[PDB]
């Protein structure tokens, strides 16, 4: 099948080769569906914020990255202050995500490439490919961090929903935990977030992922969390998928937005699974399995010499099948 | 000289220098009154993390300092992970708190140096100065930050109490919020807590030290915040003070332990406050005012030259009267 279609505006460079080279399909830059899609899911006053952030630390002669070196953590008072630094450290919740002059613009534009490649599967398609950059599995509703700072994976699934479809999924292959993701379906039924990552007990991000995060409200049940030991291979990680995947099922999910990040790749540095090239055909083939239109949203991975076989290995094993 | 100065082993050089020129008092080093006083604030499993957190980042041949990457900030759980890391994010705030070979000796000797003034104290002084550094009123009951790892004036707060007394009163002056001393005691009314400083609206820690921050539950009523605007001088300040130290003894405290950070100096380049050298004397006479035994404890205040001078008139005009 050369029917995935992928959309993009020295990493990307072994990606794209790659789907030229495996015949996925054809690349297409983005079209530009505004900033209400993203305020689906972002506050107003985040998105303001982060709009005028780095104009406002120009203003200051700041230079190098803005960068937060506060934030609310235990016994402070969750409370947006007005000064431009203790903003950002409201709005954040590590130094992951540093803002310089072209942050906005390179994270606007990662959404709307998410939105191009979700508005293909409304027209007809079954599957598309979002290659996004920054990545987007970290930033949650209001709050940024390890280079996220819009969730481009739940932008394409509120798509989704705004446009007619009862329930959606997201499945999260990501090394670690889709935490923004979580945070923002956590109360809701209509949207199920699985989740594959290395436990949190040692692995970024700490304070979310552990298994018994079920969801809040009418949300609960619709959060399932599959947190796995270091030195995880195929053997535990596929089960995992496999139990994640029938779930997807079984709730109906009418599409599924797949969180793709391959830094669960053994050679990637941040990465303490043990997942082989192979391993990720056989998960493309895995999610295929489903029968649902699927969309690929680009996460995480280190620029590795194997990053585009490892990411091109899952849509070429989805169109195996 | 009526009042002794307790120092252990650059700022503590023409801080005793001018306690010496001025004739202040003994200097004295401290003495170990144990781990207990500490832990009647502190709690054992953040006493025992904080000491062997160096031990443990050598053990897995950590690079060089210590420092936390990640915090349990919006809509994150405070839950606590097993990594290094994630544990000292879990026990902090913000980055600004490293943890290097010399740290925990170097914080159990400032809270000794406090214990050892409050004890003169005890013992029939009116008042003493505890040279501590590094300082403490960033140090929550188990979170660190702001260069705070243990809170002095609220460990000597405490042995007040445990050695009779019912009523006790903390009055802040550092320019900053001491938002660990606020949490402390947030909700208890035999330790009456008030501090002046930068408007947390725009002035670290940004996130504690609000005017509408009274307490909780029986300590409803026993926290008194004054946030001050940038630019504010002797007759905004001296009017917080002078409000505080009457609602001071309106609350009968038996004993006040003063947080003195001299960093609401003009010169000092953290300060947004423009308060003048002759103005710490004032600061001291009103202290004095109030007609109680006083401990002060050191806190903020960069390594200006006029630091000693400015810290010691606090000193002096509290002896003036
Ligand atoms: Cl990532
Ligand atoms: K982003
Ligand atoms: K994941
Ligand atoms: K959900
Ligand atoms: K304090
Ligand atoms: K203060
Ligand atoms: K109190
Ligand atoms: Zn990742
Ligand atoms: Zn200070």
């Amino acid at each position: 099948v050369g029917t995935m279609l992928t959309i993009y505006s020295k990493r990307a460079d072994h990606i794209l080769q790659r789907v030229k080279d495996r015949n996925i399909g054809e690349i297409r830059e983005p079209q530009d569906f505004g900033r209400d899609p993203i305020q689906r899911i972002h506050t107003a006053e985040y998105l303001n914020f982060f709009e005028g952030a780095w104009a406002r630390w120009q203003e200051q002669d700041g230079t190098g990255d803005l960068l937060p070196y506060t934030w609310p953590a235990r016994t402070l008072s969750q409370r947006l202050p007005t000064s431009l630094h203790g903003q950002l450290g409201y709005y954040s919740f590590d130094a992951g995500a540093p803002i310089t002059a072209g942050t906005w613009q390179a994270a606007y534009s990662a959404a709307q490439v998410a939105l191009t490649a979700q508005h293909e599967i409304t027209n007809g398609a079954h599957s598309a490919f979002a290659l996004c950059r920054p990545p987007g599995h970290h930033a949650a509703s209001d709050v940024m961090g390890g280079y996220c700072y819009l969730n481009n994976a739940a932008i394409a699934a509120q798509a989704f929903i705004d446009q007619g479809h009862k329930r959606v999924a997201i499945l999260d292959v990501d090394y670690h935990h889709g935490n923004g993701t979580q945070s923002i379906f956590y109360s809701r039924s209509d949207v199920l977030f699985t989740s594959i990552h290395g436990d949190p007990k040692f692995e970024f991000p700490f304070f979310l992922g552990h298994a018994d995060e079920h969801g809040e409200g009418t949300g609960e049940g619709f959060n399932i969390n599959y947190p796995l030991p270091a030195g995880s291979a195929w053997d535990s990680w596929g089960a995992a998928l496999d139990d994640a995947c029938k779930r997807i099922n079984a709730f109906d999910a009418e599409v599924v937005i797949v969180s793709l990040g391959v830094d669960t790749y053994k050679e990637d540095p941040i990465s303490q699974f043990k997942l082989d090239s192979p391993d990720y055909l056989s998960m493309g083939e895995r999610i295929a399995a489903m029968g649902l239109p699927t969309l690929f949203v680009m996460e995480g991975g280190y620029a590795v010499e194997a990053i585009g076989v490892n990411a091109v290995n899952v849509l070429e094993g989805f169109e195996n099948v």
